[PDB]
């Protein structure tokens, strides 16, 4: 039933410069569909020679297109805006193929939220003031320049927009490392944005592993900064990688985010919600509440509400509309949740449903069984480790101080939810998880906000005006206006 | 006549938790006085355990001093400035002791360009919105917490300024290495802020080597920010220390900065000014404009004019108010430069005026000739390195084009400047260096004006507005209002 079909002529190629094309090395990337477990695509896998011809084209071009007016710049990224709209059925195909996003969801959401973000970068262009003068002295906001970027396989499509999209609208050049788990909707994406009209090399794929391709633009001379959306162990070694060069390093990394109830919520339309938000893409999401916090006389309820609304999640076949969750995205992330899992029973904690193993009548496929734990302590390994499945925490707590205390022992700080009837308590305690994002009675998703981490959950910004500022310099020239006398 | 006096009582003792404590280590570091070479004084060397106490302080301090409200804490801020007022001539001497700054440089700008910092932080708190609130969604800007500051020994008490008044400001809590070669203005420092009424933990002064402490302190798990002003060599160790905690990093490090003589300028009243501006603080600075681009068809006039003003330097005791220069801050700094000058000879450049060996008539004293190098070639080693002592470099253009290419070609790109009679043309020019400041026809300092790096200057800024925000996280708080329907 999936749809999508690899374009043949460019699924080994590289896009450099304004065409496709052949990798230096010979090396091919198997892509393996989490629903069937079959390869159903090969792509190229970059050397650091590849990784240069990128990085020369970006640096050409980076004249021509920082020199673009922001008027210009900006209908071109309009353009792009309307051709991911065009194009989104056969994105959220490619995306559900590739990472197993039950196709209702890739429809949704993984197609429509990455459009929000080239929609903010283009709106944003109309306004901002990248001159300004407060006497004798002007700031000049400038884009950086050439641009490393690597991310995920969770978000595909849309971790690429939150990047490329801000980027491309300072006016930087920009070389792309996709996930190698995800290659198929970025191989769309590139020729979507030389179908809107990119110039040459402001854009560039290269396909590859982490440490070959990641390792090389972490490390290459003439890359001015780079930004990745991972794991915790990839953003320290590029940070490391990059630091003799002293590039700005952005990173998006984990998270273990709380969610908390206060006494006063209404615990049985708050609960589910906060399940459905932690199994959000199957759990494989660093801002997903995993960590559900509540009132220790109020668990025995909260956890028959978990197992309620989780045996009520549909999981199976992308390919169905009334599939809810689709299988873990990958072999090697179902083995890790499946560790996870099995960490949790051997600690004690209590399987309020859930468990080990494939889910029943799906056994071809990565499909695992939504799990929630409960009687859950901090100290414990499903508790302080991201698992990146939907694999939800229940932890009890006998006071607001200390429910607030549980939701920030954590190394992370990437997000983080409160439920309460209370506007005013609920504020003040948001405002006391240290978090980059506190959420409130489950707000919805808002392309303005600034989005990143407190803590080990990374450094810098994305969405919005904040995550177009990481894309530029800042300069005073001191004297703008001689001075008085 | 030197008048300073350390307190013989906390010499080598750490500020930490508002008390002067022992060192858990009785490793001992001399300071040696540059304009004579004797040891004047003793402090202490800490260990890792040693920055333990200190984070532990810092740590326990955070929820306190970051609860006290921002007019408070500006409070606090303005008393500490009042008391480097009040002893800016004892300040003034210590300076002078430790890195031979001439006394009169000391009290002219040393100290008072520090006081600036302080002010300016101090200001800033009336006007400053922590809350902002879009519709929906609020931003709050908190205090990142506990904050590693690494300071250089060149301008010691003003770069001590420009973190700790800013980090105090935003609620942040902070550990401090000074330079173990300027160490006694930071003992005064830090009495002062005591005196001044800060609470016990928000700031300790811990001295040693940067290896050791400052090592210990970019590995700390329990900090969240560190700043470095200081080498490149040093930057990049600590980013890389700093990666696997995933802390805030900023860095303030070297520089090459260009003087462009545009053709339209005033020769003989611009090349002077440039040539002071090179050597102030005796070339002791990462944002001297030490590359002096003019005009080929003008160079004999501007070597000439070059060693005029140079030739005139007054290069002596910095005991006496009528000593332009004092000597290299150091023994290690002074065969630094001294192998600097002598690789710039070996190269071919031409050696206007200056040269090797110490000044005539101070043996005694890490006296350094001011020296002025023409015909020099973009390629040589002393274009391209930073020196940091009084040398500097006259460049050739054949056209306004060319003399940007030049000036952008480098590694770094902390500060620049530009000389030109039509203000238009000179202003499109410094929009064309890649450099965090650009200065037009010798302008005078600027508190508020952000000050850092392109390139690999650094990351960050510091100075005003900006350099108070590096030391704030980013909140959203989406679904702050609940929203229609
Ligand atoms: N904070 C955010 O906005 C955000 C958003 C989505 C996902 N994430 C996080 O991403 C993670 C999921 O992705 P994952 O665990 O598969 O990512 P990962 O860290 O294993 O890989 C991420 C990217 O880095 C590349 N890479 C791997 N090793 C590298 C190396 N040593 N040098 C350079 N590049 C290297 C990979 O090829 C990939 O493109 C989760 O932790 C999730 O929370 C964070
Ligand atoms: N950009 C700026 O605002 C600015 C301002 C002043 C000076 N500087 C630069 O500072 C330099 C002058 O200072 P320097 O060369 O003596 O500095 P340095 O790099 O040798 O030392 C700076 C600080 O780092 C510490 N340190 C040394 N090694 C360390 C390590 N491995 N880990 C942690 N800390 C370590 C030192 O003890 C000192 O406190 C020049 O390059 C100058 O341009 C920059
Ligand atoms: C409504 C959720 C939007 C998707 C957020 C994904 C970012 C976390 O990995
Ligand atoms: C007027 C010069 C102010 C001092 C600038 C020092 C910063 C560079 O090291």
């Amino acid at each position: 039933l999936n749809s999508h079909r690899v374009d043949p002529h460019t699924a080994q190629k590289f896009y450099i410069d304004g065409h496709w094309s052949a990798p230096l090395s010979p090396v091919s990337i198997a892509v393996v569909n989490p629903a069937t477990e079959e390869v159903v695509a090969h792509v190229a896998s970059g050397s650091a020679a590849d990784v240069d011809r990128a990085v020369a084209a970006a640096r050409a071009a980076f004249a021509g297109w920082s020199g673009t007016s922001p008027e210009v710049r900006a209908q071109v990224i309009g353009r792009i805006h309307e051709l991911i709209i065009e194009r989104k059925e056969e994105l959220a195909q490619a995306i559900s193929l590739e990472m197993g996003a039950a196709i209702s969801s890739a429809r949704a959401m993984q197609v429509p939220l990455a459009a929000e973000h080239v929609r903010v970068a283009r709106d944003l262009l109309a306004t901002y003031r990248f001159q300004t003068v407060e006497g004798g002295t002007a700031i000049e906001r400038e884009p950086i320049g050439v641009c490393a970027l690597i991310t995920p396989w969770n978000w595909p499509l849309y971790q690429i927009t939150a990047k490329v999209a801000p980027a491309i609208a300072a006016g930087c050049t920009v070389v792309l490392k996709p996930s190698e788990l995800s290659p198929l909707s970025a191989l769309l994406f590139a020729q979507l944005v030389h179908d809107a009209g990119l110039p040459p090399g402001v854009f560039n794929l290269v396909n590859g592993s982490g440490p070959e391709v990641g390792g090389a633009m972490a490390a290459h001379p003439d890359i001015d900064m780079i930004s990745i959306t991972g794991s915790n162990r990839a953003g320290a070694l590029v940070a490391q990688a990059a630091a003799p060069t002293v590039k700005r390093v952005t990173q998006e990394l984990g998270g273990k985010s709380p969610n908390i109830l206060l006494p006063d919520a209404d615990f049985a339309n708050a609960v589910p919600p906060g399940v459905m938000a932690a199994f959000r893409n199957v759990g494989q999401s660093a801002s997903a509440p995993t960590r559900m916090i509540v009132p220790r006389n109020r668990l025995a309820e909260v956890e028959a509400l978990a197992a309620q609304t989780a045996g009520t999640i549909v999981v199976g076949d992308p390919q169905l509309e009334h599939t809810v969750l689709g299988p873990i995205a990958n072999e090697a992330q179902f083995h890790r949740v499946q560790a996870m899992i099995n960490a949790g029973i051997c600690e004690g904690a209590k399987l309020v449903c859930g468990g080990p193993g494939r889910v029943q009548g799906h056994e071809q496929g990565f499909y695992t069984r939504p799990t929630v734990f409960s009687e859950v302590d901090s100290s414990m390994r499903i508790a302080r480790e991201e698992i990146f499945g939907p694999v939800l925490c229940l932890i009890a707590y006998d006071t607001i101080d200390e429910a607030v205390a549980i939701a920030n022992d954590t190394v992370y700080g990437l997000g983080a939810h409160v439920q309460g009837q209370d506007l005013e308590l609920a504020r003040s305690v948001a405002s006391r998880i240290r978090a980059g994002q506190v959420h409130l009675n489950y707000p919805s998703w808002n392309p303005m906000a600034p989005f990143g981490g407190y803590k080990r959950s990374g450094n810098g910004r994305e969405y919005g005006v904040h995550g177009f500022e990481e894309y530029l310099e800042t300069k005073a020239i001191v004297g703008f206006a001689p001075a008085d006398l």
